[PDB]
């Protein structure tokens, strides 16, 4: 039989220090293709061993396809294809999108349900995963209005994280490396995160926040680890909740819930499953 393996890579969608993301084609079929850096060979090795021990199928985990190391002349060519999602980041969307209650809550529930697949161990089944680098660049938009959590090259199976996204007790380095359900409770920092930035830019009463990073207030760009440490880990601060949400029930339930994501104690944090839950129950 023939194997077709040829992908056209169409555009550049983005560019770091991971590598290349390209919008690519495969047999008339839009596909995602990460080209991996020198720099972040081992996500693309970590991100391979987690789907040859377990293939993730979950409407809200970003699809695999394949991993694909292809031997240069003097250098080793490694490729991650996934599900294409055109609409792109999180991150990208809320810069020019403004929410209404209903999409607000689709895509935090949405978010909240592929991570507490990401966290649940299953019998018979899946090993309990932690994300460790969950964001809203991370994080991709589908036309159906709900997510899909993307980049499990730092994933744990039961580089660093993003700064601005770090957990109290990853920035004093007081986790607890040992415990499993530690790693499970830096995500859930992080999705109370995501949850502020999506918030932001629900309508309410005519009123909406302009989209911000979290602590843009303060920290600089490209924060220092000592930067995001003084923020949240010697003064305690946490991201501002607008008065103005204080007006409308689901903002109010969604404050609430985030400020149950950022206890200073990991074991204080509610669980992905309480997060939805209590979701389901708003509006
Ligand atoms: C090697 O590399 C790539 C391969 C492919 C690809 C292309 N055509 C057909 C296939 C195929 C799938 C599955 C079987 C099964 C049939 C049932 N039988 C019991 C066992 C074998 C055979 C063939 C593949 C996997 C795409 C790629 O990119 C999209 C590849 O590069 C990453
Ligand atoms: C990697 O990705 C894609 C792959 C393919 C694809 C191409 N040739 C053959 C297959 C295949 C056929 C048959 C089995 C068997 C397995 C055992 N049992 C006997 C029943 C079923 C498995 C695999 C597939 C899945 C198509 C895709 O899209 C249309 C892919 O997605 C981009
Ligand atoms: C976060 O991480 C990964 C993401 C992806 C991925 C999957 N679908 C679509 C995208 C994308 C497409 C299009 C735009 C733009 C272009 C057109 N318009 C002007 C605005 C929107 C942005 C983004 C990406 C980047 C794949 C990955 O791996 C293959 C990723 O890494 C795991």
């Amino acid at each position: 039989r023939t194997v077709a393996r040829d992908i056209t890579l169409l555009e550049c969608v983005g560019k770091g220090r991971y590598g290349e993301v390209w919008r690519g084609s495969w047999q008339g079929e839009n596909v995602a293709v990460k080209i991996f850096s020198s720099r972040d060979e081992k996500s693309w090795f970590r991100e391979t061993e987690l789907y040859n021990t377990v293939m993730l199928r979950h409407e809200n985990i970003l699809g695999f396809i394949a991993s694909d190391m292809t031997s240069r002349h003097s250098s080793t060519q490694l490729w991650l294809i996934t599900h294409y999602h055109e609409m792109g980041s999180l991150y990208d969307y809320l810069q020019l999108t403004t929410l209404d209650t209903v999409s607000c809550l689709r895509i935090v529930l949405s978010i909240a349900s592929g991570l507490a697949h990401l966290h649940i161990e299953i019998f018979g089944g899946k090993p309990a995963i932690a994300h460790r680098d969950l964001k809203s660049k991370n994080i991709l938009v589908k036309k159906n209005g709900q997510c899909c959590i993307a980049d499990l090259g730092l994933a744990v199976m039961h580089r660093v994280g993003t700064k601005r996204y770090m957990a109290p007790e990853v920035l004093d380095e007081t986790i607890q490396v040992d415990c499993f359900d530690s790693y499970k409770r830096v995500d859930i920092w992080a999705f109370g995160l995501v949850l502020w930035e999506v918030a932001r830019r629900m309508v309410s009463n005519g009123i909406v926040e302009d989209y911000k990073p979290p602590f843009y207030d303060v920290v600089p760009n490209d924060p220092s680890f000592e930067d995001m440490r003084k923020v949240v880990c010697v003064d305690q601060q946490r991201p501002n909740i607008p008065n103005r949400w204080f007006s409308d029930p689901t903002l109010t339930s969604l404050a609430k819930l985030m400020k149950e994501c950022w206890y200073q104690n990991p074991s204080a944090r509610l669980t992905a499953l309480r997060i939805k839950k209590t979701l389901t129950k708003i509006d």
